[PDB]
């Protein structure tokens, strides 16, 4: 397998992605109170929205890049989900496919007792990775309900990142101490291991 550090990236992305699902990521996404965050010239639109249900939450394969000085990792956490908008004037259940990436920077740091840990630094959604598309068959939608997509663009990334970033932090603190130690030693000495 040499060089065995080649495997660390995959192990890290496995443990993190596993941690996310073990920690209830999908249900957490499903239970965001989107229509209430949005409620509490839009009053018409908003008044014609019976409810919103979030279904088919998805975690995609994680991306990982190591910084050029070797001290930091950047994890790309790609998410998908479907918004089910009950809006009767529309004639049908309105479905929106959502995509969003969260970027989490991972750092190594030693504690007051000398123990080394992986910790979350910056954590925030990736500019321009939010995608909201109305599911209408093989024919795309143009200029229908742009206001709804606009409000969603304003609220949805922030809700999602406010749920996902704390979850990532907790997972980091609970990782396998052996994996933590090996990766953190690499990071703290600025040593490259993630293959681009
Ligand atoms: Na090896
Ligand atoms: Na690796
Ligand atoms: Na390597
Ligand atoms: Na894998
Ligand atoms: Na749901
Ligand atoms: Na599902
Ligand atoms: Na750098
Ligand atoms: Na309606
Ligand atoms: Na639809
Ligand atoms: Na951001
Ligand atoms: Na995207």
């Amino acid at each position: 397998p040499s060089n065995p550090t080649d495997l660390l990236a995959g192990k890290f992305t496995d443990a993190l992605s596993g941690g996310l699902l073990s920690g209830g990521l999908l249900g957490i996404l499903e239970n965001i109170p989107l229509l209430d965050v949005i409620k509490s010239s839009s009053v018409p639109l908003l008044n014609n929205i019976l409810d919103i249900k979030i279904t088919d939450p998805q975690l995609l394969e994680l991306g990982l890049v190591q910084s050029p000085d070797g001290h930091r990792l950047y994890v790309t956490i790609p998410l998908g989900l479907t918004l089910n908008v009950n809006m009767p004037v529309v004639g049908s259940l309105l479905q929106l496919a959502v995509k969003l990436n969260i970027t989490a920077e991972v750092l190594a740091v030693k504690d007051n007792q000398g123990r080394i840990h992986l910790v979350l630094g910056d954590c925030t959604h990736s500019p321009g990775s939010l995608k909201i598309s109305l599911l209408n068959g093989v024919t795309p939608v143009q200029s229908f309900l742009d206001n709804l997509t606009g409000i969603l663009t304003k609220v949805l990334p922030e809700l999602i990142q406010g749920k996902v970033c704390p979850l990532v932090n907790g997972i980091l603190s609970g990782l396998d101490v052996t994996l933590v130690h090996n990766i953190a030693e690499l990071l703290i000495h600025g040593l490259q291991f993630v293959i681009k």
